[PDB]
């Protein structure tokens, strides 16, 4: 089995999920985003689920500001909470 | 057990698997990136395994030109490898 290239698809695949529910098929609006967060990464903002929470992360992903994450700034994104797992990969941080 | 949060943690294990193989165990070397290319993701290089190809494809990955491939910089060649794939998504080129 290639759990890596399982994996990539599952990225690309569950963008679509929601980016297609809405609008622009190829871009996640701010109802969009939280459904996606609040059922695919629920890990990522916990207990953070009010509207404070969620404009800024809208703020702190749409880079280009057009409203919207579109899949480039969804897979910086994935990779800003891959970095932050990987600090935590021998259960503590291994790093002090 | 939310598949966007296991393959978040399929990318972690992954680079681990591979970059603690020589020397720095948090970055990957010429010989590890190899392995990792071509154990995991076969499908990336298909046929060109050659020294050549992964030459180029260190120096493309090794953007802060240090010689190894770090957590930070394989995220940005994951996140390359999914915006490839997102561009087939429809079955077509959907583009301009
Ligand atoms: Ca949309
Ligand atoms: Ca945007
Ligand atoms: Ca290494
Ligand atoms: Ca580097």
């Amino acid at each position: 089995a290639c759990p890596l290239e399982k994996a990539l698809d599952v990225m690309v695949s569950t963008f679509h999920k929601y980016s297609g529910k809405e609008g622009d098929k190829f871009k996640l609006n701010k109802s969009e985003l939280k459904e996606l967060l609040t059922r695919e990464l629920p890990s990522f903002l916990g207990k953070r689920t009010d509207e404070a929470a969620f404009q800024k992360l809208m703020s702190n992903l749409d880079s280009n500001r057009d409203n919207e994450v579109d899949f480039q700034e969804y897979c910086v994104f994935l990779s800003c909470i891959a970095m932050m797992c990987n600090e935590f990969f021998e259960g503590f941080p291994d790093k002090q």
